[PDB]
């Protein structure tokens, strides 16, 4: 099974660590390089969104779930994940059968109020999502086969409902949590909260004295 | 191709174990409706099958950690215990988001139920951990559907209980665990375990698959 990175993990696939130096207690300690961690938090934010149809298929018929329970429509929802659970098990699952539920409720009101406040396809769906946990629980085990599909996404769903994400999506996470505060969709890229969490994360954890001597300054 | 690579069909098992041959009975006396097929290595495929079939069962505490938690899941289904079982389930579901699961969740149903009357019985009549914990989902959903959706995450880890898991209730099986379902459906038709690999039925069935595939001329002279 293909685990999220830990914070460290990230920082050290990114090559986003730096020699920070002198803070007793942080000795063996690394800082981040904020520009280039600006730069992945913001690629991790994906698309803009620009209509449904533009949208992956799997962000496509989870969007057609989550807007089918906003409307407490839970029949059409769980023929999709019903659909999707069977056709994935059968080998390739068929998206197509979130088409008629799409046309029935993306012009909806609670829909589009969500897709009015959010810029992101990522942050749109996140709303998506805990706006159909008002109707029932809508559990990331309802949709096990996105993690092969969408790995990104899947961990954007899996955070919906946490205070902290997986630093794999901190920075739509952090951008979706930005929308909210600001009340608007917002196109500007607001992932600074990422970084000060990556930063945080990263000075918990110490170095070999080896992993020291590779830090660049 | 990956953890998640679909099912082989009939004609691809039969290329990846080398098992297609020139169908000698054709060859020497060819009949107008069957031009450009292949026979089977009948020695190879029962090598093949009888390989599919895994260990013997002998006591739950030696299956792997995913066939003792779904034994123990379907035990409890057995057993009219559902809470027990969705328990198991939404723990392992709990852990594959991010991590690696816990199969230790199972441990106390499994001493709750494996001997139990249900379970004896089954345990009794299949000499295979994948013929025994096949019966025991079959049993299992005399209770309610239990359908594989719910243990999508064991795809990954055990590809051969995956696939044998979801052709339970099936006719035909993916070639992949032809071996131990036809075994399976033998003990059945017996009405007891048994030991000797019963697999004759999945080679039949290759055979019969693979002459329902017409070959190029390329592909028909590079037949062995």
């Amino acid at each position: 099974w293909a685990m999220a990175l830990t914070p460290m993990e990230f920082a050290r696939k990114y090559n986003l660590l730096r020699k920070d130096d002198p803070v007793p207690g942080e000795e063996m300690t690394a800082g981040i390089e904020e520009g280039d961690a600006k730069r992945v938090f913001t690629m991790q934010l994906g698309p803009y969104w620009d209509g449904f149809e533009r949208c992956s298929p799997q962000a496509y018929a989870l969007s057609a779930v989550f807007m089918a329970r906003m409307n407490r429509d839970r029949d059409a929802a769980n023929n999709i994940l019903k659909v999707l659970d069977k056709t994935f098990v059968d080998g390739k699952p068929d998206f197509s059968v979130a088409r008629p539920v799409m046309k029935k409720y993306q012009n909806s009101e609670l829909v589009q109020e969500v897709v009015a406040k959010h810029a992101y396809v990522l942050t749109v769906i996140a709303s998506l999502l805990e706006a159909a946990r008002e109707d029932g629980v809508v559990p990331s085990s309802e949709f096990l086969w996105l993690k092969p599909v969408d790995r990104r996404l899947w961990y954007m769903l899996n955070c919906v409902g946490r205070q902290t994400p997986y630093s794999e999506v901190a920075g739509p996470f952090a951008h979706w949590k930005a929308e909210k505060e600001m009340g608007r969709r917002s196109l500007v890229p607001m992932i600074d909260e990422a970084i000060r969490a990556l930063e945080i994360a990263v000075k918990e954890v110490r170095l070999t004295p080896r992993q020291m001597e590779e830090l660049e300054p």
